[PDB]
């Protein structure tokens, strides 16, 4: 069946000039060239018989230097009806556990552990236990404080979720982070549901522990399986996106799995990577034109 390449820039650095899209399509002897968003994203249907690996290296070579992402996939099933998206450093700019640690005066110490867990150098569950234990005693008021003053939504996120919902997709926010954050963040962005770990408290302060059992890599896989079964679909009907090692299970199971702004060891394990685009990249991956977007 037929393949399509999609080139995607960040809308804040929209370097996919018309001449550049034409040069790319000539580089793969393309049948055509379809603009999804001017200066931002185009579709390049590949001639029948080209290996997807060929187009990728060919397009990346032509684009070498420019901050433009490349994805290649079969055209037929590219628009998905499930979104499962990671929260920390994916749909928000921050790591909620690092921002909590700042309130304990321990941001750098905790952030260094978080970085190793993100990269896969330590298992997620013991890293979460270690970091949360350092939050013991923090007043519950800290949560609202952090959300209101230091959490920011990743560009494109609301448009991604809302455009997908407009076209009937079911959308879920998953996280090894905490429900105190995912509940508010899911509501701000517009997700159908969220699932995360739970911080334990004595009613006034954090205990420094997480509700058992701890949700990590396999929990994100299991949630994708649960959603797909519940909506009468399969994981192949889902697009999954995350940034960290603990997202690779759902990224690999989903029909379309995207490593977003991930560091090399993680992006190396995903079939699609978006290093330059924002979350609108996931709409272009699915073939949406900007005219389709919820504005
Ligand atoms: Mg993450």
């Amino acid at each position: 069946v037929s393949l399509v390449a999609t080139l995607i820039a960040n809308p804040a650095k929209a370097a996919l000039a018309p001449s550049l899209g034409i040069k790319a399509s000539a580089a793969v002897n393309a049948t055509g060239l379809y603009w999804l968003a001017d200066d931002i994203a185009c579709d390049i249907p590949l001639p029948l018989g080209m290996e997807a690996s060929e187009a990728d290296a060919s397009l990346r070579a032509t684009l070498d230097g420019a901050p433009i992402d490349v994805v290649v996939q079969e055209q037929e099933r590219r628009r998905k009806k499930i979104l499962i998206a990671d929260m920390d450093s994916t749909m928000i700019g921050q790591e909620c556990i690092d921002e909590l640690a700042e309130e304990a005066g321990l941001r750098d110490h905790v952030a260094a552990i978080t970085a190793r867990a993100m990269n896969g150098e330590i298992a997620f569950e013991p890293a979460l236990r270690e970091r949360v234990a350092l939050l013991k005693g923090l007043p519950l008021s800290v949560i609202d404080k952090v959300i209101s003053t230091r959490i920011t939504l990743t560009p494109g996120g609301p448009q991604l979720v809302r455009t997908m919902r407009k076209h009937g997709a079911y959308t879920a926010l998953v996280s090894g982070g905490f429900t105190s954050f995912t509940r508010r963040i899911a509501e701000m962005i517009g997700f159908n549901e969220e699932r995360a770990n739970r911080l334990i408290d004595d009613g006034t302060r954090l205990t420094g522990t997480v509700a058992e059992p701890i949700l990590g890599r396999e929990a994100k896989v299991e949630k994708l399986v649960e959603i797909a079964e519940r909506v009468g679909l399969t994981p192949e009907d889902a697009i999954a996106v995350g940034d960290g090692a603990n997202d690779l299970g759902m990224i690999q199971l989903a029909g379309t799995g995207v490593a977003l702004h991930a560091k090399p060891a993680v992006a190396a394990q995903a079939k699609m990577r978006i290093d330059h685009g924002d979350l609108t990249a996931l709409l272009y991956i699915q073939g949406y034109r900007k005219a389709d977007f919820v504005q």
